[PDB]
């Protein structure tokens, strides 16, 4: 069982402590169910967040091997370039030896510039890898270095230290009643299958029902714009001048719960979730963002909806344990 510690920034960003090369170069890395590569800085990027961000150097590893594979990958919040390279990675007290990464070129945009992590650790299905590189989870698997294919994570709530994403096991401390297990939809991303949405016996959102998947990496709750501006509507959200989607802090204490059914068992976010408070400013924990998919216009459970939920990913098994949070 390997146990990573995971810092909550703001409840918005959940990053732990990795480690690369012998002796081993220090990297902060969020912990990503939505994606699958594993990657840092390079001492061979020249890109604006690469001069604030720690970079590996690949001659002060003595474990470090090169190959000639290029990575390019595209995220919903822009790109990197780099190449893969082999070495010892120590995540959550393991010691995964030879795990493929990618050792960044370019990182354009401001928005890794100001980002307090380093790099990602992809968590997701080998299936949505770039260039086909082994993930971190896999490789630990095909190593023995976990007992259980599966991997639980819990994220806190209030900026409290205690997030943390469990390799190869379960801590039944962290949650209450039995887990419910969810067939996963699509492998690829941890992709369910979404009955509806509710708010008093009424169908909100999602009829007929829809596709979501579980992120880690993303903080709130999202939908298709079209169907996010129905429930936007319904909680009391306007847009402000500013762009933000704004509500009053007073509706946390009147909204009722929205319920998300799935696999036939409803799960309940109340309005003390889904409405994010911020000295006197309290704004929507639901956005706007189509995200098209050959099955769908995808559903993102966020951070949001993580941090009521202790979640169990189980590759042994393709399933999703769900259960609310102790």
């Amino acid at each position: 069982i390997g146990d990573e510690p995971l810092e909550n920034y703001l409840d918005t960003e959940y990053f732990g402590t990795i480690g690369i090369g012998t002796p081993a170069q220090d990297f902060t890395v969020i912990f990503d169910t939505g994606s699958s590569n594993l990657w840092v800085p390079s001492v061979y990027c020249s890109s604006l967040a690469c001069s604030d961000h720690n970079q590996f150097n690949p001659d002060d590893s003595s474990t470090f091997e090169a190959t000639s594979q290029e990575l390019s990958i595209t995220y919903g919040t822009g790109s990197m370039t780099g190449i893969l390279g082999y070495d010892t990675v120590q995540v959550g007290g393991i010691s995964d030896t030879n795990q493929i990464f990618g050792l960044s070129e370019t990182e354009p945009g401001s928005f890794l510039y100001y980002a307090p992590f380093d790099g990602i650790l992809g968590l997701a299905y080998p299936s949505i890898s770039a260039s086909g590189a082994t993930p971190v989870f896999d490789n630990l698997w095909d190593q023995g270095l976990v007992s259980q294919d599966l991997f639980s994570v819990y994220l806190s709530s209030n900026d409290d230290s205690g997030s943390v994403v469990l390799l190869g096991g379960i801590d039944s401390s962290y949650y209450t009643g039995s887990l419910n297990w969810v067939p996963v939809s699509v492998e690829g991303y941890w992709q369910i299958t979404l009955d509806s949405i509710t708010m008093d016996g009424e169908t909100i959102a999602c009829s007929g029902g829809c596709q979501a998947i579980v992120d880690t990496g993303t903080s709130l709750l999202t939908g298709p714009t079209s169907a996010i501006a129905n429930i936007q509507s319904d909680i009391g959200a306007s847009e402000n001048s500013d762009g933000e989607m704004v509500i009053s802090c007073s509706s946390i204490d009147s909204l009722p719960d929205i319920v998300f059914t799935i696999d036939g068992v409803q799960y309940p976010l109340s309005p003390s979730a889904y409405i994010l408070q911020d000295d006197d400013s309290c704004t929507s924990g639901f956005e706007g963002m189509d995200v098209p998919t050959s099955s769908g216009e995808l559903w993102i459970l966020g951070d949001v909806f993580i941090r009521q939920y202790y979640t169990v990913f189980d590759r042994a098994n393709n399933k999703v344990g769900l259960a609310p949070v102790a």
